[PDB]
């Protein structure tokens, strides 16, 4: 693996608290049960991380594997970002249809972008987008996270600056599922569970 992907995995593991480490890594399901047995987790973090980075080399970790561990960190630490709610207005054959559509729209608009996915059993997708330009590489340390619940008109994003790549994200989301318009709602929270609670409650009154 490249030193860029190796560094990203290092900084990701470094910010994981020690007690959580063994649970996140199992959830990641990239390093094997056998590989992880060789690691003793009861010393300095710096020793733990270099052993784990070695194990990623053995397993030939790509950027996609790195991006997936990052999603899992975020899934276990949703509170670290402020989530905005977005509403769409109006069928897919599949979730795979959405993922390929969405990925292409972004990677055609700009050339350098990392678009990764994780599916949860709620018919929901986590999207992680690391933005780059036509000329510059993707910034893996300032990514955008999207949580789209497929059978709803609702999508939840983590806004950091609300950049020039923010109208494009709306566009891509809107096009990739069978929707015509997107609008930002005036609903912010650090807690996604609490936002789900308001938008899916008032989605049940109207329909």
């Amino acid at each position: 693996m490249d030193e860029t992907v190796a560094e990203f995995i290092k900084r990701t593991i470094l910010k994981i608290p020690m007690n959580e480490l063994t649970t996140i890594l199992k959830a990641w399901d990239f390093l094997s049960e056998n590989q992880l047995q060789t690691v003793n987790f009861r010393q300095r973090k710096e020793s733990v991380v270099q052993h784990l980075i070695h194990l990623c080399e053995e397993k030939r970790a790509s950027i996609s594997d790195a991006a997936l561990l990052d999603i899992i960190y975020m899934q276990f630490h949703q509170h670290q970002k402020v989530w905005d709610v977005f509403q769409m207005s109006k069928d897919l054959f599949d979730m795979k249809q959405f993922k390929n559509s969405f990925k292409k729209i972004l990677q055609r608009a700009l050339k350098n972008v990392t678009v990764s996915f994780r599916e949860t059993e709620e018919n929901a997708v986590w999207i992680r987008i690391a933005w780059g330009t036509q000329y510059t590489k993707p910034n893996q340390y300032k990514p955008t996270y999207v949580v789209y619940y497929s059978q709803t008109p609702y999508a939840f994003t983590s806004s950091s600056m609300l950049r020039r790549n923010t109208p494009l994200l709306g566009q891509a989301l809107t096009i990739a599922s069978k929707h015509h318009q997107i609008v930002k709602m005036d609903l912010r929270s650090r807690y996604l569970d609490s936002l789900k609670a308001i938008v899916f409650k008032q989605y049940n009154q109207t329909f």
